[PDB]
């Protein structure tokens, strides 16, 4: 099975001749056995070059070549998919851009597969990437590294160290030189110390002058010091001991004072273990150097740092490198680590050499899986480009101060077999077009539709520190990419080029640190986009937001592609970008689309993660300018064009039915702008969680009529979070930090500190927000945070069909909805869209009114006297029927429309139009059905106007009164406007009447009344045909009315001086009010309690509530919540829950509560009463003195009998069994302070627990993997 175990292989050894060219032709079945340096290698005519492997994995081979050119049946094998390569091989691609000559199709520094070429590489199978099963605070410690040093801190400097957490509890300086009162506060300091607290001391300047014998006795007693009895003048001394630890828990030293020097330091150092197995050393010192008396401490991690992971990583080896991602807004918080030899590590742990500088989440935070991804980079098959210490030549050096010209791999069409697996690709790619670390160029169908038995696959590579892209797909369908890692590369990491690439499946792939590039406009950052005008027209200055700044980790230029189990852990702009090309571009720019892209239904999208990005997590909009730079459109070719309207239909056929695009199990957090932006017709986002984003989710469509007739936009079974317990880390270019909304803690923020954080944004529509839950949305005095809101600075449409249903709000959600105010982010808040903000509360889950509509407070076109003023939301709650009217005006530009309802004439609405850049500006206010309005202008009357009835049911109607000069003839026509072909069908004319009263009798007749006194052209707008679903227009078209005026009066057509109070009617109520219902519905919210990226493993949400003294007086109980079960208890004592770890849903086998009296009986029950393999949940309440259980916690998980002590409450989660999980934890506190509200997540049905495998765990992801294969 092995390719090197081929007997026909000759052993090869060419030498070190950088000018020796090599050609492997027919019969040349060579087996490389030693390091080599040749100019080139060309494998052709059936030649074979296999790397020689060993049964043990020791033969380190390093090839070095200007290039390798595989073609015409030639083969290059480094192991086989069945008999994999075991030693460490390396192919170094060298040669500068301007050194020697270059190839025609290829550049230099490459490995190039051609037609019929065989490139077969298969490295050592390792584990690609998993998640942190435990968090990792900076500097390796739970509460961080302490370093201190100061000159002339005279006296006895003291520090206390929590023996379980290595936290600095107290820091004090007792001037036992001058003041005898100080040697007295020092002795009383050591009397009230908890036993077992690590203590360190260091003489500052000169102690031993006012020091008392009662204190020197206390030091010898509490800490086991043998030398304190004889401290002297200007004598340095440092100690590190354990309170009540006897003499053997102590380590001390001393130095004399001679010739103004101590001849060296006086160091005291011991090692301890956190209760988490992490080792740390407490260090203290005091010395004299030529006169200075320094004194310092250092509490730091020692013997490497032990990391916790989700899955088994036994395949990782010392001397290999890994990477831990950012769990904060700045992607530059990802870090590199080198694996230490660890004999004491389990299957879910390794040891890293370095000290972490940042914070990396390893827990599920408030139901959102914020665990940091962790991936291995070192392989045994390496293909690397040779680079320089700094930039050179015209390799884009004004932007990069380093070499950006490495190697690249390139595979042409009609090849034989490409199968790359477990290969390391360092310093690959060039800043030249087509030169990418793995470049599949125009290969066509490469699966069962192209003729490949083994579909061409890329399995678990490692492409890091590359100079352009990571893997590029150039006009290739059906490719597979699996378990691959792309780190610190330029331009879009994973790249779908021309927008024709379909059937490609991306499974469980990871991408970090996607930095700006210089290739495409979309790849450039703000500085590069304003510089490279070499491809723009004339003196045009490119705009860096509308044409560039589109750096994405996953660039999907076509939707028919399957994205599963991936994770975009950081990017300069976006994490996953789905976009659409109007017609094929690039080198594929030519063949006609037989299925235009923005009509093709989305492939699979299931269980993805996106975080650490500045512009978006998942983005679905925009296109590429499919035209070169010209005089009518000077934008660069392939820049960003916001004129793409997704609208998926069957077979990409707009005459055929709609096909919804499913966004499933998206997890997205710590994004600076949007968590997800999705536009078009028929999109359903479900089972998704959004957290710590500036805006959680936004649904778009079009600004006038929807991009696809009948466009529903659903979000169901989702979860939103505002400011979770992921306080982030103020570092790694984290540009924003502020005050939390709830706890008012220092945390990192997405944008400026006054940005109103938002959960869901309403825009365009029609949008169905259902069965979703919002948590932790509190505003600060700076910003107006809210759960549900609207898009800022909106001027377009908003429909009253946007309904929010079955939504649940958390206890820390103070502002359910908000409509904006004049401020820094809303500006006027006075544009055409801001004024017409509205949604529909179907069931009464948002406002407490079954079937009620909500809009902005000062919008008087929707108000009847039964409404409820709401000032906090800046809104108003009412009920009725509502639609919209679109008013197009010609002949007059920059015109501002003023429309008023008769019933509230003192409250008109001045609109400013929609096309203040085009020639046909329309105005789109929202109205209440079966009412009368009037319209007036800030200028002369338009000679032609169209009235569209949008969202009208049959027989729904309003009366309208247009202001015209007293001197006008009219000609009014109705018709059905067919959206498809611009034709007007079934046209009817209007006939005048004598009075407003005669037209009222003829309400369903095509009649109009003109009041020459006021100038009002009255008529009735009534719909004849029916609607269907959510389409804005009727069955037989978009009903519209056309009014052709004939006048020469240039006067401001504003009749309100004359129209009222002549046509005033007393305000009435068509649809009356219900009553409130503060008390949530049964069913409100999302069914799922926790959203993880391993949906197959069931996670048990557990939540505690241990009040304090002011709350125990006020009566608040102590509660242990399990999946939503409040096991309440208020007696002073202990509540112990025994949960079966194999039951899903959980089966709690025993609940027990121990009073303060029978506290002594918990010793016994813990020793025996706990069934084997049983999850222990335990929380106390009140002053519990002497809990002789400090030692009884270790078999359940702990490392050493930690010290709760005193009378403080405690909370513990453990396991009675052989295994010792990573989630086991403990929370101690002083009495009366309590523990507040914490939240843990316990996985269930793990084979570590000792549970049987009832059935095979239904991995829904892998089912989508085998379905999309064939
Ligand atoms: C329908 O009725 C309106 C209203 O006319 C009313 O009744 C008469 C009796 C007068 O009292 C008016 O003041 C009332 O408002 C008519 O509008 C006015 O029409 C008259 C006659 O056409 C206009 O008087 C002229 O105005 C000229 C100014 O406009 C000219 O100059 C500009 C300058 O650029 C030029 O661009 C434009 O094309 C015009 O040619 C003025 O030069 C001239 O000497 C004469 O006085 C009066 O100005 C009109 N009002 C306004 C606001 O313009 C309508 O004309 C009438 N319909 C039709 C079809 O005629
Ligand atoms: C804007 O300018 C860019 C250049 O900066 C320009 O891109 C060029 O487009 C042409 C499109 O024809 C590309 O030419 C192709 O070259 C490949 C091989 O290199 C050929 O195989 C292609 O022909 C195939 O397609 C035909 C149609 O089916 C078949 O009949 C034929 O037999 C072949 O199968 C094609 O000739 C050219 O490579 C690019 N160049 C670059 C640098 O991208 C772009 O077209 C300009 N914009 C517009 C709108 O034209
Ligand atoms: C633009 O596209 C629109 C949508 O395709 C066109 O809309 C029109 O919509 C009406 C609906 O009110 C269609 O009415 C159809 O009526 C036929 C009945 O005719 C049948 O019988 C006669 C024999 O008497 C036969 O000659 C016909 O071919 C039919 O077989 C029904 O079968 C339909 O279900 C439907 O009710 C119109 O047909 C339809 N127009 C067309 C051209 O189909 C709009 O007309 C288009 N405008 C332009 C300018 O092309
Ligand atoms: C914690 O509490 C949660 C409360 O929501 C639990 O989550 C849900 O628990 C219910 C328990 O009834 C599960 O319902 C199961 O559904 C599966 C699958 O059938 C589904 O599909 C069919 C149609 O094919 C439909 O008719 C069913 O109603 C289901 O919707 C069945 O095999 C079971 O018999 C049972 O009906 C939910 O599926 C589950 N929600 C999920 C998994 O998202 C949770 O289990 C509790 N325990 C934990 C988290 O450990
Ligand atoms: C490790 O993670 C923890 C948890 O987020 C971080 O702990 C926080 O550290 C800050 C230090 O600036 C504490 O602020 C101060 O705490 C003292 C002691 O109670 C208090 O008297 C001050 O008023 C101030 O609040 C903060 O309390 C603490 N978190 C909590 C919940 O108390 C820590 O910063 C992370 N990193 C390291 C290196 O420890
Ligand atoms: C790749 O090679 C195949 C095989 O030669 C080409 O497929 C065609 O296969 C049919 C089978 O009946 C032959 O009759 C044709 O002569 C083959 N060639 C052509 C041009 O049709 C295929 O065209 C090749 N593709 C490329 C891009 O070279
Ligand atoms: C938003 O509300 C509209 C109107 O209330 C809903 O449209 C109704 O849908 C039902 C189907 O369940 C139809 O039977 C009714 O005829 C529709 N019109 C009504 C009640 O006036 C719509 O389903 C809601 N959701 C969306 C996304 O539009
Ligand atoms: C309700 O709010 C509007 C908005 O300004 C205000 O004009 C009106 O007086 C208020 N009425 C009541 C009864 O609060
Ligand atoms: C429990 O521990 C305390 C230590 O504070 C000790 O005094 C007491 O005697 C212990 N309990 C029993 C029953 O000995
Ligand atoms: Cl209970
Ligand atoms: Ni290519």
């Amino acid at each position: 099975n092995c390719p090197d175990q081929n007997p026909r292989l000759r052993n090869w050894d060419p030498g070190q001749d950088s000018a020796k060219q090599v050609v492997i032709k027919e019969g040349d079945m060579l087996r490389l056995t030693s390091d080599a340096t040749v100019h080139s290698i060309v494998i052709q005519d059936g030649g074979l070059l296999v790397f020689g492997d060993n049964k043990d994995g020791s033969r380190n081979i390093t090839l070095r070549t200007h290039y390798i050119l595989i073609q015409d049946g030639g083969a290059l094998h480094i192991g086989a998919e069945k008999c994999r390569y075991k030693s460490k091989a390396t192919i170094t691609l060298y040669g500068k851009s301007d050194e020697g000559e270059s190839m025609p199709t290829f550049g230099k520094k490459f490995i190039g597969v051609e037609a019929g070429g065989t490139l077969e590489l298969h490295g050592a199978r390792k584990a690609s990437w998993t998640l942190l099963a435990r968090t990792l605070n900076s500097s390796g410690l739970p509460f961080g590294s302490y370093t201190f040093e100061k000159d002339f801190s005279r006296g006895l400097n003291v520090r206390v160290i929590d023996q379980d957490t290595a936290k600095i509890l107290e820091s004090e300086r007792f001037d036992t030189h001058e003041y005898r009162n100080e040697s007295r506060r020092l002795q009383e300091f050591l009397r009230f110390q908890d036993p077992g607290r690590i203590v360190a001391i260091a003489v500052g300047d000169s102690a031993a002058k006012s020091l008392l014998q009662g204190t020197i006795q206390m030091i010898q007693e509490r800490l086991g010091s043998e030398l304190i009895q004889g401290l002297g003048y200007r004598q340095a001394w440092a100690l590190v001991g354990v309170i009540d630890g006897g003499s053997t828990s102590c380590n001390e030293s001393v130095r004399n004072y001679e010739n103004h020097s101590s001849g060296g330091k006086a160091l005291a150092q011991r090692e301890f273990y956190t209760v988490d197995g992490q080792k740390f050393s407490v260090t203290a010192y005091s010395e004299w150097i030529e006169g200075v008396s320094l004194s310092g401490f250092r509490v730091e991690v020692v013997d490497g740092v032990k990391l916790n992971l989700l899955d088994d990583v036994s395949s990782w080896k010392p001397g290999d490198q890994i990477v831990v991602a950012s769990t904060d807004y700045s992607m530059y918080q990802a870090e590199e680590f080198t694996l230490l030899p660890c004999s004491e590590c389990s299957h879910f742990q390794v040891k890293v050499k370095e000290t972490p500088q940042f914070l990396h989440m390893g827990e599920i935070i408030d139901g959102v899986d914020m665990r940091a991804e962790v991936g291995i980079l070192t392989r045994n098959i390496v293909i690397q480009g040779e680079v320089e210490d700094s930039c050179y030549a015209e390799n884009q050096c004004q932007f990069f101060d380093y070499d950006t010209f490495g190697g690249h791999i390139m595979i042409m069409k009609n090849f034989t077999s490409v199968h790359l697996s477990y290969v390391e690709l360092k310093h690959m790619g060039q800043q030249q077009m087509g030169r990418y670390p793995v470049h599949f160029h125009l290969c066509g169908d490469v699966d069962y539709k192209g003729g490949y038995r083994h579909a061409t696959f890329v399995d678990g590579l490692s492409i890091h520190h590359s100079f352009s892209r990571c893997i590029t797909v150039h006009g290739t369908n059906g490719l597979l990419i699996k378990d691959t890692i792309g780190f610190d590369t330029l331009g879009h990491c994973f790249f779908l080029e021309d927008g024709i690439e379909q059937r490609n499946t991306l499974f469980h792939n990871l991408g970090l640190l996607t930095k700006p590039g210089t290739l495409l406009p979309t790849d450039r950052n703000n500085s590069m986009c304003t510089t490279m005008r070499d491809k723009v027209f004339g003196n045009y200055i490119p705009v860096p937001a509308t044409d560039c700044m589109a750096v994405s980790t996953f660039w999907i230029a076509h939707p028919n592609n399957n994205l599963i189990n991936n994770a975009a852990a950081g990017s300069q702009d976006a994490g996953i970008w789905y976009l659409f090309h109007k017609e094929p571009t690039g080198e594929s720019s030519g063949l006609q689309l037989l299925a235009k892209p923005e009509l093709t239904p989305l492939g699979i999208f299931y269980n993805n993660r996106v975080h650490s990005n500045f512009k978006a997590g998942l983005f679905i909009d925009k296109g590429v300018k499919t035209t070169n730079s010209s005089a009518a459109d000077p934008r660069e070719y392939l820049c960003l064009d916001n004129s793409a309207r997704f609208r998926p239909h069957q077979d990409a056929n707009p005459e055929k039915p709609r096909v919804a695009a499913l966004i499933d199990r998206l997890i997205a957090f710590k994004n600076n702008d949007n968590g997800a932006w999705v536009r078009g017709g028929d999109i359903i986002v479900q089972n998704s969680a959004f957290a710590d984003n500036g805006i959680g989710l936004t649904f778009a469509s079009d600004g006038s009529f929807p991009s696809d007739e009948g466009s529903s936009q659903e979000v169901s079974e989702s979860l939103f979070v505002g400011e979770s317990r992921n306080y982030g880390f103020q570092g790694g270019q984290n540009k924003y930090v502020g005050t939390g909304g709830i706890d008012q803690k220092p945390r990192t923020l997405p944008r400026n500190r006054t940005f109103p954080i938002r959960g869901f944004q309403i825009y365009d529509g029609p949008i169905h927000l259902t069965r979703s839950t919002f948590k932790k949305y509190v505003p600060t005095p700076d910003r107006y945070s809210s759960a549900i809101g609207f898009l800022m600075k909106n001027s377009w449409q908003i429909t009253p069909r946007n309904n929010i249903s079955l939504v649940k709000f958390g206890p820390h959600v103070s502002l359910n909805v908000f409509f904006g105010k004049p401020g820094p982010w809303f500006e006027d808040c006075e544009m055409d869209g801001d004024k017409n903000s509205i949604f529909h509360d179907i069931d009464g889950s948002v406002t407490g009114y079954k079937d009620a509509y909500v809009g902005r407070m000062d919008n008087y076109l929707i108000r009847h006297p039964s409404c409820v003023n709401v000032s906090k939301w800046n809104a108003v709650i009412c009920s009725g029927t509502y639609a919209q009217v679109y008013v197009q005006t010609w002949s007059t530009q920059n015109l501002s429309m003023t429309i008023t309802r008769d019933e509230y004439p003192s409250n008109p609405m001045v609109l400013r139009g929609i096309n203040q850049k085009a020639a046909f500006p329309q105005y789109q206010p929202v109205v209440m059905l079966e009412k009368g309005y009037t319209i007036h202008w800030n200028g002369p009357a338009p000679r032609t106007t169209f009235l569209y009835l949008v969202n009208f049911n049959k027989n729904d109607w309003i009366r309208v009164g247009l202001c015209y000069p007293s001197n006008t003839s009219f000609q009014v026509t109705f018709g059905y406007l067919q959206r498809q072909n611009g034709s007007l069908s079934k046209i009817e004319e209007y006939e005048p009447v004598h009075s407003l009263e005669e037209l009222q009798r003829k309400q369903s007749e095509r009649k109009f009344y003109f009041d020459s006194s006021t100038g009002l052209l009255f008529l009735y707008l009534k719909a004849k045909s029916h609607r269907h679903g959510h389409s804005y227009c009727s069955s037989q078209g978009c009903e519209r009315v056309k009014i052709q005026a004939a006048t020469d009066s240039k006067d401001i057509s504003n009749c309100m001086a004359k129209a009222y109070p002549q046509y005033y009617r007393k305000p009435s109520v068509v649809k009356r009010m219900p009553a409130m219902l503060t008390g949530l519905c049964q069913g409100c919210g999302t069914r799922q309690v926790v959203f993880t990226s391993d949906p197959h493993k069931s996670y048990l949400p557990v939540q505690f509530q241990s009040p304090d003294k002011a709350e125990t007086q006020r009566g608040d109980p102590s509660v242990i919540s399990v999946n939503g079960t409040d096991f309440t208890f208020r007696s002073a004592g202990v509540l112990l829950l025994v949960v079966d770890p194999c039951s899903v849903p959980f089966r709690l086998t025993e609940k027990t509560v121990f009073p303060l009296a029978d506290v002594s009986r918990i010793e016994e029950y813990l020793k025996t009463g706990i069934p084997p393999r049983s999850i222990v949940l335990l929380s106390t309440r009140g002053e519990i003195k002497q809990l002789n259980i400090s030692h009884l916690l270790v078999p359940l998980g702990l490392a050493k009998p930690a010290h709760l002590y005193d009378k403080g409450s405690t909370i513990f989660l453990g396991f009675s069994g052989n295994f010792k999980p990573s989630w086991t934890k403990l929370f101690t506190s002083p009495a009366g302070q309590g523990l507040g509200v914490l939240e843990q997540f316990i996985p269930l049905q793990l084979d570590e627990y000792g549970c049987p495998r009832a059935t095979t765990v239904r991995r829904r992801d892998l089912e989508l993997l085998k379905q999309a294969s064939k």
